[PDB]
């Protein structure tokens, strides 16, 4: 009954939408490596589960194309609606105040309201397997 994330990294797992920022993107399986983000927005981790309290999704910030992936995500303010479609359901969330923040460099983020952590990523470092430039945007489940 539960929605599943494709084992084949090349298949679209879902759709993420953020109207205030004009973002509508097919979400692909993780981890979020250059190749996956080359296909499109993708789950940050290979382990991700659509049943987690926190689901992480990462996208590029390529300011050459204002509207490429999560480049314009900063245009989404508090209260902004976020839609995450996964086959059988459309989950709605609202952007909280935790947005456009350095990962644990300024903030921090169980038994808590389901949320979505959208991540803008750039500067991938092959030696460490880390995107060096990242901004966090947390949206909280509505219904």
């Amino acid at each position: 009954a539960k929605p599943q994330i494709p084992k084949d990294k090349s298949k679209v797992a879902g759709y993420i939408e953020i109207p205030d920022a004009d973002i509508k993107e097919p979400v692909y399986p993780g981890p979020a490596t250059p190749e996956q983000l080359n296909r499109g927005v993708s789950f940050a981790e290979e382990n991700e589960s659509l049943d987690d309290q926190n689901i992480s999704i990462a996208g590029h910030t390529f300011i050459d194309r204002p509207n490429y992936q999560f480049t314009n995500l900063k245009a989404a303010k508090k209260g902004s609606m976020v839609y995450f479609k996964v086959g059988n359901e459309t989950r709605k969330y609202k952007m909280t105040s935790i947005r456009d923040v350095k990962p644990t460099d300024v903030g921090v983020l169980k038994g808590k309201d389901k949320q979505l952590t959208l991540i803008t990523a750039d500067d991938y470092n092959e030696k460490t397997g880390v995107w060096e430039k990242r901004k966090i945007f947390v949206a909280t489940e509505v219904k």
